[PDB]
Parts: structure tokens; sequence; C-alpha cells
């Protein structure tokens, strides 16, 4: 049982996917 498991994978995702998009060139 899990609900706030996506809310911690989801804000990952936007905060690390920055890091990549705005540093790839």
């Amino acid at each position: 049982h899990a609900w706030y498991s996506h809310y911690v994978l989801k804000f990952f995702l936007l905060v690390f996917g920055e890091n990549g998009v705005f540093f790839y060139k």
C-alpha cells in the first residue's frame, strides 16, 4: 500500500529532469 510514493517520484523526476535538460548542450 503506497499513496504518497508517486509524489516523491514525480517531484524527483521534475528536479532530476531539469538537471539533465539544462546540461546537455
